Protein backbone atom coordinates (compact mmCIF):
# COMPACT_ATOMS: atom_id res chain seq x y z
CA UNK A 1 0.00 0.00 0.00
CA UNK A 2 1.08 3.54 -0.61
CA UNK A 3 2.68 4.86 2.92
CA UNK A 4 1.17 8.02 4.09
CA UNK A 5 3.57 10.89 5.87
CA UNK A 6 2.17 12.85 8.91
CA UNK A 7 4.59 16.22 8.97
CA UNK A 8 3.88 19.17 10.83
CA UNK A 9 5.22 22.57 10.26
CA UNK A 10 5.95 24.83 13.10
CA UNK A 11 7.89 27.68 14.33
CA UNK A 12 6.88 31.46 14.54
CA UNK A 13 4.28 33.47 13.13
CA UNK A 14 5.18 34.86 9.81
CA UNK A 15 8.43 32.84 9.00
CA UNK A 16 6.50 31.19 6.02
CA UNK A 17 4.93 28.16 7.18
CA UNK A 18 1.89 28.21 4.98
CA UNK A 19 3.70 29.62 2.31
CA UNK A 20 6.23 26.61 1.89
CA UNK A 21 3.16 24.63 2.76
CA UNK A 22 1.41 25.91 -0.22
CA UNK A 23 3.85 25.55 -2.38
CA UNK A 24 4.20 22.01 -2.12
CA UNK A 25 0.35 21.88 -2.41
CA UNK A 26 -0.41 24.11 -5.13
CA UNK A 27 3.14 24.83 -6.70
CA UNK A 28 2.34 28.46 -6.11
CA UNK A 29 3.57 30.71 -3.72
CA UNK A 30 1.04 32.52 -1.86
CA UNK A 31 2.10 35.89 0.06
CA UNK A 32 -0.83 35.80 1.51
CA UNK A 33 -2.54 33.72 3.77
CA UNK A 34 -4.81 33.95 7.15
CA UNK A 35 -2.34 33.61 9.85
CA UNK A 36 -4.62 32.38 11.79
CA UNK A 37 -5.32 29.52 9.66
CA UNK A 38 -4.46 25.89 10.95
CA UNK A 39 -4.98 23.00 8.77
CA UNK A 40 -3.74 19.95 6.97
CA UNK A 41 -3.51 19.53 3.52
CA UNK A 42 -2.32 16.34 1.43
CA UNK A 43 -0.46 15.54 -1.70
CA UNK A 44 0.63 12.70 -3.47
CA UNK A 45 4.55 12.48 -4.64
CA UNK A 46 7.49 10.76 -5.72
CA UNK A 47 10.08 10.69 -3.16
CA UNK A 48 13.29 8.41 -4.44
CA UNK A 49 11.24 6.77 -7.01
CA UNK A 50 8.23 5.82 -3.89
CA UNK A 51 4.66 7.00 -4.28
CA UNK A 52 3.45 8.29 -1.12
CA UNK A 53 0.91 10.43 0.30
CA UNK A 54 2.33 13.13 2.50
CA UNK A 55 -0.12 15.14 5.35
CA UNK A 56 1.34 18.33 6.39
CA UNK A 57 -0.40 20.18 9.29
CA UNK A 58 0.50 23.63 8.78
CA UNK A 59 0.57 25.28 12.30
CA UNK A 60 -0.64 28.54 13.42
CA UNK A 61 -2.61 30.10 16.32
CA UNK A 62 -1.62 30.34 20.40
CA UNK A 63 0.54 28.58 22.41
CA UNK A 64 -1.35 26.37 24.32
CA UNK A 65 -0.52 22.83 26.16
CA UNK A 66 -3.34 21.52 27.32
CA UNK A 67 -3.58 17.49 26.29
CA UNK A 68 -6.24 18.42 23.37
CA UNK A 69 -2.99 20.34 21.71
CA UNK A 70 -0.38 18.03 22.91
CA UNK A 71 -3.08 15.28 21.35
CA UNK A 72 -2.94 16.77 17.97
CA UNK A 73 0.82 17.61 17.40
CA UNK A 74 1.60 14.22 18.86
CA UNK A 75 0.17 12.74 15.35
CA UNK A 76 3.23 13.77 13.53
CA UNK A 77 5.87 11.63 12.35
CA UNK A 78 8.19 14.01 11.64
CA UNK A 79 8.44 18.32 11.87
CA UNK A 80 9.96 21.18 10.14
CA UNK A 81 11.38 23.39 12.70
CA UNK A 82 11.00 26.93 10.42
CA UNK A 83 12.61 30.29 10.90
CA UNK A 84 13.24 33.10 8.80
CA UNK A 85 16.79 34.68 7.96
CA UNK A 86 16.12 37.50 7.93
CA UNK A 87 14.50 37.84 11.67
CA UNK A 88 16.84 36.94 14.93
CA UNK A 89 13.63 36.00 16.89
CA UNK A 90 12.08 33.04 15.04
CA UNK A 91 15.72 31.73 15.32
CA UNK A 92 15.94 31.66 18.79
CA UNK A 93 12.77 30.38 19.22
CA UNK A 94 13.73 27.06 17.75
CA UNK A 95 14.95 25.41 21.19
CA UNK A 96 11.52 26.00 22.75
CA UNK A 97 9.85 24.22 19.57
CA UNK A 98 12.82 21.81 20.01
CA UNK A 99 11.61 20.95 23.20
CA UNK A 100 8.20 20.79 23.14
CA UNK A 101 8.54 18.47 20.26
CA UNK A 102 11.15 16.14 22.12
CA UNK A 103 8.16 15.96 25.01
CA UNK A 104 5.16 15.00 23.37
CA UNK A 105 6.49 12.41 21.24
CA UNK A 106 8.79 11.36 24.37
CA UNK A 107 11.95 10.48 22.06
CA UNK A 108 14.95 12.27 22.17
CA UNK A 109 14.93 11.35 18.25
CA UNK A 110 12.15 12.54 16.61
CA UNK A 111 13.07 12.99 12.77
CA UNK A 112 12.66 16.84 12.56
CA UNK A 113 14.85 19.19 9.78
CA UNK A 114 15.73 23.09 10.87
CA UNK A 115 14.38 24.81 7.86
CA UNK A 116 15.89 28.92 6.91
CA UNK A 117 12.90 30.47 4.88
CA UNK A 118 13.01 33.49 3.26
CA UNK A 119 16.55 32.59 1.35
CA UNK A 120 15.27 34.73 -1.70
CA UNK A 121 15.91 38.04 1.17
CA UNK A 122 19.05 40.23 1.03
CA UNK A 123 18.34 41.54 4.86
CA UNK A 124 19.63 38.19 6.73
CA UNK A 125 20.39 38.72 10.33
CA UNK A 126 21.24 34.75 10.67
CA UNK A 127 24.64 33.61 9.47
CA UNK A 128 24.06 30.12 7.20
CA UNK A 129 26.98 29.22 9.82
CA UNK A 130 25.26 29.65 12.64
CA UNK A 131 22.22 27.84 11.27
CA UNK A 132 23.79 24.85 10.05
CA UNK A 133 25.76 24.10 13.17
CA UNK A 134 22.59 24.44 15.24
CA UNK A 135 21.39 21.02 13.61
CA UNK A 136 24.77 19.59 14.06
CA UNK A 137 24.24 20.40 17.77
CA UNK A 138 20.82 18.61 17.51
CA UNK A 139 22.29 16.09 14.35
CA UNK A 140 19.43 16.60 11.62
CA UNK A 141 19.74 18.33 8.66
CA UNK A 142 19.12 21.90 7.73
CA UNK A 143 17.66 23.35 4.61
CA UNK A 144 18.07 26.88 3.33
CA UNK A 145 14.61 27.26 1.48
CA UNK A 146 12.08 30.43 -0.03
CA UNK A 147 8.62 29.69 -0.68
CA UNK A 148 8.39 32.73 -3.26
CA UNK A 149 11.29 31.04 -5.40
CA UNK A 150 10.48 27.44 -4.57
CA UNK A 151 13.96 26.70 -3.31
CA UNK A 152 14.50 23.84 -1.01
CA UNK A 153 10.93 23.25 -0.79
CA UNK A 154 11.17 19.69 -2.19
CA UNK A 155 14.51 19.17 -0.40
CA UNK A 156 12.40 20.09 2.86
CA UNK A 157 9.96 17.61 3.03
CA UNK A 158 11.22 14.85 1.03
CA UNK A 159 14.52 15.14 3.75
CA UNK A 160 11.75 15.15 6.86
CA UNK A 161 10.72 11.93 4.85
CA UNK A 162 13.68 10.47 4.86
CA UNK A 163 14.44 10.78 8.26
CA UNK A 164 10.58 9.69 9.21
CA UNK A 165 11.58 6.67 6.86
CA UNK A 166 15.36 6.05 8.42
CA UNK A 167 13.79 6.03 12.39
CA UNK A 168 10.85 3.85 10.96
CA UNK A 169 14.14 0.99 10.12
CA UNK A 170 15.97 0.83 13.54
C1 LIG B 1 8.63 30.32 21.15
C2 LIG B 1 7.49 30.59 22.11
O1 LIG B 1 6.33 31.09 21.39
C3 LIG B 1 5.48 30.21 20.81
C4 LIG B 1 4.41 30.77 20.10
C5 LIG B 1 3.58 29.84 19.51
N1 LIG B 1 3.76 28.52 19.59
C6 LIG B 1 4.81 28.11 20.33
C7 LIG B 1 4.92 26.66 20.29
N2 LIG B 1 5.80 25.99 20.98
O2 LIG B 1 5.55 24.64 20.61
C8 LIG B 1 4.53 24.70 19.75
C9 LIG B 1 4.01 23.44 19.12
C10 LIG B 1 2.96 23.81 18.08
C11 LIG B 1 5.22 22.74 18.45
C12 LIG B 1 5.02 21.25 18.21
C13 LIG B 1 4.83 20.53 19.52
C14 LIG B 1 3.77 21.24 20.31
S1 LIG B 1 2.90 20.45 21.60
C15 LIG B 1 1.99 21.87 21.92
N3 LIG B 1 1.04 21.89 22.90
C16 LIG B 1 2.36 22.90 21.07
C17 LIG B 1 1.75 24.18 21.18
N4 LIG B 1 1.23 25.19 21.35
C18 LIG B 1 3.41 22.54 20.16
N5 LIG B 1 4.11 25.88 19.50
N6 LIG B 1 5.71 28.91 20.92
C19 LIG B 1 7.81 31.69 23.12
C20 LIG B 1 8.80 31.30 24.22
C21 LIG B 1 7.95 30.67 25.27
C22 LIG B 1 6.74 31.56 25.30
N7 LIG B 1 6.59 32.11 23.91
C23 LIG B 1 6.26 33.57 23.89
N1 LIG C 1 10.37 37.12 0.51
C1 LIG C 1 9.72 36.10 1.13
N2 LIG C 1 8.60 36.33 1.83
C2 LIG C 1 8.08 35.20 2.33
C3 LIG C 1 8.55 33.90 2.21
N3 LIG C 1 7.70 33.02 2.87
C4 LIG C 1 6.76 33.78 3.37
N4 LIG C 1 6.93 35.11 3.08
C5 LIG C 1 6.15 36.22 3.64
O1 LIG C 1 6.22 36.14 5.04
C6 LIG C 1 4.96 36.50 5.64
C7 LIG C 1 4.43 35.37 6.48
O2 LIG C 1 4.20 34.19 5.67
P1 LIG C 1 3.18 33.08 6.14
O3 LIG C 1 3.19 32.00 5.15
O4 LIG C 1 1.90 33.69 6.52
O5 LIG C 1 3.87 32.58 7.51
P2 LIG C 1 3.30 31.71 8.73
O6 LIG C 1 2.71 32.67 9.73
O7 LIG C 1 4.56 31.03 9.23
O8 LIG C 1 2.30 30.75 8.12
C8 LIG C 1 4.07 36.94 4.48
O9 LIG C 1 4.14 38.35 4.30
C9 LIG C 1 4.67 36.17 3.30
O10 LIG C 1 4.44 36.77 2.04
C10 LIG C 1 9.75 33.68 1.50
O11 LIG C 1 10.35 32.62 1.35
N5 LIG C 1 10.28 34.85 0.99
MG1 LIG D 1 0.31 30.40 8.45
Amino acid sequence: GMTEYKLVVVGADGVGKSALTIQLIQNHFVDEYDPTIEDSYRKQVVIDGETCLLDILDTAGQEEYSAMRDQYMRTGEGFLCVFAINNTKSFEDIHHYREQIKRVKDSEDVPMVLVGNKSDLPSRTVDTKQAQDLARSYGIPFIETSAKTRQGVDDAFYTLVREIRKHKEK
